[PDB]
Protein backbone atom coordinates (compact mmCIF):
# COMPACT_ATOMS: atom_id res chain seq x y z
CA UNK A 1 0.00 0.00 0.00
CA UNK A 2 0.83 3.55 -0.37
CA UNK A 3 0.55 6.88 -1.67
CA UNK A 4 1.50 10.58 -3.37
CA UNK A 5 0.33 13.33 -1.16
CA UNK A 6 0.40 16.34 -3.39
CA UNK A 7 -1.17 19.72 -3.30
CA UNK A 8 -4.82 18.76 -2.65
CA UNK A 9 -4.53 15.39 -4.48
CA UNK A 10 -3.80 11.53 -3.24
CA UNK A 11 -2.29 9.77 -5.97
CA UNK A 12 -2.37 5.96 -6.07
CA UNK A 13 -2.68 2.19 -7.71
CA UNK A 14 -6.05 2.22 -9.24
CA UNK A 15 -6.21 -1.41 -8.17
CA UNK A 16 -5.99 -0.50 -4.61
CA UNK A 17 -8.39 2.75 -4.97
CA UNK A 18 -11.21 2.94 -1.77
CA UNK A 19 -14.88 3.35 -2.04
CA UNK A 20 -13.59 7.39 -0.52
CA UNK A 21 -11.17 7.55 -3.63
CA UNK A 22 -13.67 6.85 -6.15
CA UNK A 23 -16.38 8.97 -4.44
CA UNK A 24 -13.66 11.95 -4.99
CA UNK A 25 -12.21 10.98 -7.83
CA UNK A 26 -9.97 13.56 -9.87
CA UNK A 27 -8.32 11.02 -12.76
CA UNK A 28 -8.10 7.64 -13.43
CA UNK A 29 -6.56 5.22 -16.18
CA UNK A 30 -6.24 1.42 -16.01
CA UNK A 31 -3.95 1.33 -18.95
CA UNK A 32 -1.55 2.74 -16.06
CA UNK A 33 -2.43 1.21 -13.27
CA UNK A 34 -3.02 4.94 -11.78
CA UNK A 35 -6.29 6.97 -9.72
CA UNK A 36 -6.00 10.23 -8.37
CA UNK A 37 -8.56 11.56 -5.55
CA UNK A 38 -8.71 15.10 -3.92
CA UNK A 39 -8.06 15.44 -0.29
CA UNK A 40 -9.07 17.92 2.72
CA UNK A 41 -5.36 18.47 3.61
CA UNK A 42 -3.07 19.52 1.73
CA UNK A 43 0.03 17.14 1.12
CA UNK A 44 4.11 16.99 1.23
CA UNK A 45 5.62 15.48 -1.28
CA UNK A 46 6.74 17.31 -5.01
CA UNK A 47 6.37 15.81 -8.19
CA UNK A 48 9.93 15.29 -10.46
CA UNK A 49 10.14 16.54 -13.59
CA UNK A 50 13.23 15.31 -15.41
CA UNK A 51 14.76 12.38 -16.94
CA UNK A 52 16.81 10.56 -14.31
CA UNK A 53 17.04 6.84 -14.52
CA UNK A 54 18.04 6.09 -11.07
CA UNK A 55 16.25 6.77 -7.73
CA UNK A 56 15.64 5.31 -4.53
CA UNK A 57 12.07 3.05 -3.93
CA UNK A 58 10.57 2.09 -0.45
CA UNK A 59 10.05 -2.10 -0.50
CA UNK A 60 7.28 -2.98 2.38
CA UNK A 61 7.72 -6.06 2.51
CA UNK A 62 11.79 -5.92 3.23
CA UNK A 63 11.41 -2.15 5.42
CA UNK A 64 13.82 -0.53 3.25
CA UNK A 65 14.48 1.91 0.68
CA UNK A 66 16.83 0.52 -2.07
CA UNK A 67 18.50 2.52 -4.93
CA UNK A 68 17.90 1.51 -8.32
CA UNK A 69 18.62 2.08 -12.33
CA UNK A 70 15.20 2.20 -14.32
CA UNK A 71 14.35 1.75 -17.70
CA UNK A 72 12.13 4.80 -19.52
CA UNK A 73 8.39 5.14 -19.46
CA UNK A 74 7.30 2.51 -21.67
CA UNK A 75 4.25 0.25 -23.10
CA UNK A 76 5.00 -3.38 -20.92
CA UNK A 77 3.37 -6.56 -21.30
CA UNK A 78 2.18 -8.10 -17.23
CA UNK A 79 1.26 -11.15 -16.52
CA UNK A 80 -2.43 -11.73 -15.35
CA UNK A 81 -3.09 -11.34 -11.66
CA UNK A 82 -6.10 -11.34 -9.38
CA UNK A 83 -6.47 -7.30 -10.49
CA UNK A 84 -5.48 -7.23 -14.50
CA UNK A 85 -5.78 -9.82 -17.40
CA UNK A 86 -2.47 -10.36 -19.21
CA UNK A 87 -2.05 -6.80 -20.88
CA UNK A 88 0.27 -3.95 -22.01
CA UNK A 89 0.17 -1.72 -18.89
CA UNK A 90 1.49 1.81 -20.45
CA UNK A 91 4.58 4.60 -18.78
CA UNK A 92 5.55 1.84 -16.59
CA UNK A 93 9.29 1.73 -15.50
CA UNK A 94 11.32 -1.68 -15.21
CA UNK A 95 13.78 -1.61 -12.84
CA UNK A 96 15.88 -5.41 -10.66
CA UNK A 97 14.17 -5.30 -7.26
CA UNK A 98 12.05 -7.05 -5.08
CA UNK A 99 8.77 -6.51 -5.05
CA UNK A 100 5.82 -8.83 -3.98
CA UNK A 101 2.03 -8.48 -3.69
CA UNK A 102 1.61 -5.76 -0.56
CA UNK A 103 4.66 -3.72 -2.02
CA UNK A 104 2.38 -1.43 -4.53
CA UNK A 105 2.22 2.34 -3.52
CA UNK A 106 5.79 2.35 -2.51
CA UNK A 107 7.49 5.85 -3.98
CA UNK A 108 10.26 6.08 -5.94
CA UNK A 109 12.21 9.31 -5.82
CA UNK A 110 15.12 10.65 -7.27
CA UNK A 111 17.25 13.94 -6.83
CA UNK A 112 14.10 16.32 -8.37
CA UNK A 113 11.58 14.39 -6.11
CA UNK A 114 8.79 12.04 -6.66
CA UNK A 115 9.12 10.03 -10.20
CA UNK A 116 5.96 6.94 -9.72
CA UNK A 117 4.72 4.54 -7.53
CA UNK A 118 5.24 0.43 -7.59
CA UNK A 119 2.69 -1.26 -9.99
CA UNK A 120 4.12 -4.60 -10.51
CA UNK A 121 6.96 -7.12 -9.33
CA UNK A 122 7.93 -10.88 -9.40
CA UNK A 123 10.85 -12.76 -10.98
CA UNK A 124 13.51 -9.91 -9.25
CA UNK A 125 11.98 -7.18 -11.11
CA UNK A 126 10.09 -3.91 -10.00
CA UNK A 127 8.08 -2.03 -11.98
CA UNK A 128 7.27 1.95 -11.36
CA UNK A 129 4.11 3.87 -12.91
CA UNK A 130 5.84 6.95 -13.48
CA UNK A 131 3.99 10.07 -12.80
CA UNK A 132 6.33 13.11 -13.91
CA UNK A 133 4.10 13.21 -16.42
CA UNK A 134 1.43 14.41 -15.18
CA UNK A 135 1.59 18.31 -14.68
CA UNK A 136 -1.82 19.22 -13.48
CA UNK A 137 -0.41 17.57 -10.09
CA UNK A 138 1.66 20.72 -9.46
CA UNK A 139 -1.91 23.13 -10.01
CA UNK A 140 -5.30 23.64 -8.97
C1 LIG B 1 4.01 -5.67 -6.32
O1 LIG B 1 3.42 -6.26 -7.43
C2 LIG B 1 2.48 -7.25 -7.07
C3 LIG B 1 2.42 -8.32 -8.15
C4 LIG B 1 2.11 -7.75 -9.54
O2 LIG B 1 3.05 -7.63 -10.31
N1 LIG B 1 0.87 -7.43 -9.94
C5 LIG B 1 -0.36 -7.61 -9.14
C6 LIG B 1 -1.01 -6.27 -8.86
C7 LIG B 1 -1.30 -5.57 -10.18
C8 LIG B 1 -0.01 -5.41 -11.01
C9 LIG B 1 -0.26 -4.67 -12.31
N2 LIG B 1 0.04 -3.37 -12.31
O3 LIG B 1 -0.75 -5.24 -13.29
C10 LIG B 1 0.62 -6.79 -11.23
C11 LIG B 1 1.47 -9.45 -7.76
C12 LIG B 1 1.49 -10.58 -8.78
C13 LIG B 1 2.92 -11.03 -9.11
C14 LIG B 1 3.99 -10.27 -8.33
O4 LIG B 1 3.76 -8.85 -8.20
ZN1 LIG C 1 15.16 13.45 -11.39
Amino acid sequence: SGAIYVGNYRVVNRHLATHNDWANLVWEDSSRDLLVSSTTAQGCDTIARCDCQTGVYYCSSRRKHYPVSFSKPSLIFVEASEYYPARYQSHLMLAVGHSEPGDCGGILRCQHGVVGIVSTGGNGLVGFADVRDLLWLDEE
